């Protein structure tokens, strides 16, 4: 066996403006356009906003494009570990094809089914639309010859061969990377509404798996789940004990129990312990001890346990994490009509998907480092964070020597007592933004109050007209990240204020009146909101970081970053559980920047470290440029590899990326 695969060159689906202008006008001319048939074609409204091709649409056609890229995907790497996919004729497998190949093909998806009327499902129709499909191709190349010509598709002939596939006659049918990509990706988009789910999933997944192994076939039906949540459609239940009739799916026809409590078989062929299971039409009359077999009773058979791996599994339907309710408004949104109609939101949708799949499944191999605990609050700090609510909501209840507010009188030393025993922070982070908002409430109210230095001779200052004043000019919009900054500013620099304050939150002031005493009580805590709040400094998302390698030792970090790259799959049903690369990406550097053009134009790396830290783990400073440390329990694990194009002199330029992950294993 030779587990060799090919470097991709950065064709997406996400990226390229072809495939994407492809879609738009598959879209404009045909998939946004009402149906003119009759057949269950009315359109539906999602959110207010209309849907003309809910089944046959647009998100439908990218899912189909998006299944394209993850088979692909999931086959390169299980030639990686090696394992051994179904052939074509020609000796290649899917792992074999290349990006020139996957684009002809995204192009003929974006038209398959262009050409329906509306949902008939009988064979007339079916070709009649395939017929119309074909054209609507034959009619987007034929506008657009100088672009797509010699650059996308060889020649006419090449093009007419794509337009044959999407066309569909049985005496085209070929075993080719292009009849198989499509027909499946076609069809794997049933998963979201076809019943019972049980049978069509073990269907469609015994027919991937003979392409691309099993663990590849789960890493695509796991991720699917993930495209239709992005896409705002039904992810469906998968129950083994489901006890309604299983469905034959080609054929549509069953299966049916004997008198004996046992499957129906053909007799043996030889060497077969057992006979083929013998299907039945639906229009079969059933004797009398003669039933259906159930779903729940066709995962069971050997033959099928064998085989798939959902035997004797469950999958909850709809969003880990939502109610019902929130996940029926989820499906029931405008968003899903964005997507249907919107090419660029669709693709985006899909696209962050995809990407978040490839780096879930590298968190989910490390056990995650235990973040740190933290005690509740204690009920007298929920009840200072009320009351400190309520009087910043309610100013009209502070009067010269004490708060009125629930039946009871609060006088100075109450407030010192919630400053001397209630910590701030905590108190702090029980409150709101709404809260900041009433600083203004407050300040408003107490707009001559005097707020008097620890300096005896200082001129008493009136905060309330000064905060707002203040808050009208240079905050005039309201905008309240901004007051949490202004009142950080207040307290660190104006010394008339911060003075007093710091003197009575640690009991040592003198000639306080009740007003400061509350004034302080109030922003002490919304001071520790504001710091804890606005201190959140985010480290970049997406580091570069360039290198000049020799060809020959890249190559070597290729074959490592594939080796990692392949072992790391999305589950479904089944579960998981120091290189040259993880020294190389490892070692504390300088040459990163945030900015890309840097990287190529201007330093003309050949080998571009691309470095994702969506969980902010390195330690980084800037000296554009910038240095990078990585923590010891963290580590950047392969995600992909790619070439992307020549530098100035013309040597191949690859791009390694790969994402920041933080485990106690790694030390
Ligand atoms: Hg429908
Ligand atoms: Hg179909
Ligand atoms: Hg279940
Ligand atoms: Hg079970
Ligand atoms: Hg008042
Ligand atoms: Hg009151
Ligand atoms: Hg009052
Ligand atoms: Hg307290
Ligand atoms: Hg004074
Ligand atoms: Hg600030």
């Amino acid at each position: 066996q030779d587990k060799s695969v090919p470097v991709w060159n950065g064709f997406s689906l996400y990226t390229d403006d072809t495939v994407k202008a492809a879609a738009q006008y598959a879209y404009d001319n045909y998939l946004g356009k009402p149906y003119t048939g009759s057949v269950e074609s009315a359109p539906a409204n999602f959110g207010g906003r209309m849907v003309y091709r809910q089944h046959h649409g647009l998100s439908h056609t990218l899912r189909t494009m998006a299944y394209a890229e993850l088979i692909v995907e999931e086959a390169r790497k299980a030639k990686l570990r090696g394992e051994t996919l179904g052939k074509f004729k020609d000796g290649r497998t899917i792992a074999d094809v290349t990006p020139q190949e996957l684009k002809k093909i995204m192009i003929a998806q974006a038209f398959f089914v262009a050409g329906r009327d509306d949902e008939a499902s009988d064979a007339k129709n079916y070709q009649k639309y395939h017929e119309q499909s074909r054209d609507a191709f034959l009619k987007y190349v034929k506008d657009n010859e100088s672009t797509l010509l010699p650059d996308v598709f060889k020649d006419q002939e090449d093009v007419n061969f794509y337009a044959r596939v999407i066309e569909d006659k049985s005496h085209d049918w070929e075993s080719t990377p292009a009849h198989v990509l499509i027909n499946q990706g076609h069809m794997v988009d049933l998963v979201r509404v076809k019943q019972p789910p049980e049978s069509f999933l073990q269907r469609y997944f015994s027919s991937m798996q003979r392409w691309i192994g099993s663990q590849a076939t789960e890493a695509v039906f796991g991720i699917q789940r993930q495209f239709f949540h992005a896409t705002y459609e039904v992810v469906a239940g998968f129950d083994s004990d489901n006890k309604e009739p299983h469905l034959v799916v080609s054929g549509l026809g069953r299966y049916v129990i004997g008198e004996d409590g046992q499957p129906i078989r053909e007799a043996p062929k030889k060497g077969q312990k057992e006979g083929d299971l013998k299907v039945f039409p639906q229009t079969y009359k059933l004797k009398e001890n003669e039933r259906l077999m159930r779903v729940d009773e066709f995962l069971k058979l050997p033959e099928i346990q064998n085989t798939f791996p959902g035997s004797g599994k469950h999958l909850q339907g709809g969003m880990p994490g939502m109610n019902e309710m929130d996940y029926w408004n989820r499906l029931n949104s405008l968003n899903r009509a964005r997507c249907e109609n919107d090419v660029d939101f669709c693709l985006k949708q899909l696209q962050t998907a995809h990407d978040k799949a490839k780096i879930e499944p590298i968190k989910q191999a490390f056990q995650s480092s235990k973040g740190k605990e933290r005690r509740q609050p204690n009920v007298d700090e929920i009840a200072a964070a009320r009351i400190i609510q309520q009087i910043l909501a309610n100013p009209d209840c502070i009067h010269d020597d004490h708060v009125l507010i629930n039946g009871q009188k609060l006088e100075q030393q109450f407030f010192r007592d919630l400053l001397a025993k209630c910590e701030m922070a905590v108190v702090g982070s029980l409150l709101n933004d709404t809260d900041i908002g009433n600083i203004d409430t407050l300040m408003r109210h107490e707009k001559d109050t005097e707020f008097h230095s620890t300096n005896p001779e200082a001129v008493p200052v009136k905060i309330g007209e000064y905060w707002i004043n203040d808050q009208r000019i240079n905050n005039s919009s309201g905008n309240i990240t901004q007051k949490k900054h202004d009142l950080i500013f207040l307290m660190q620099n104006d010394a008339w204020y911060f003075s007093r304050v710091n003197a009575i939150a640690q009991n040592r002031d003198k000639g306080s009146t009740f007003k400061e005493v509350l004034i302080t009580t109030l922003m002490t805590p919304l001071t520790s909101k504001a710091l804890v709040d606005t201190s959140q400094a985010k480290p970049p998302t997406r580091l570069f970081r360039g290198l000049n390698l020799s060809e020959e030792f890249t190559k070597g970090l290729i074959d490592q970053a594939n080796a990692m790259i392949a072992n790391t799959t999305e589950r479904l049903f089944t579960d998981h559980s120091l290189n040259d690369l993880s020294k190389m990406s490892g070692r504390t550097n300088a040459s990163t920047t945030t900015e890309i053009k840097l990287v190529k134009e201007t330093w003309d790396s050949n080998v571009i470290f691309e470095m994702l830290d969506p969980d902010g783990l390195l330690h980084s400073k800037q000296v554009s440029e910038f240095s990078v440390y990585l923590p010891e329990d963290v580590a950047l694990v392969p995600v992909k590899v790619t070439l992307d194009g020549k530098t100035q002199k013309g040597e191949n330029r690859y791009v390694f990326t790969f994402v920041a992950v933080k485990s106690p294993d790694f030390t």
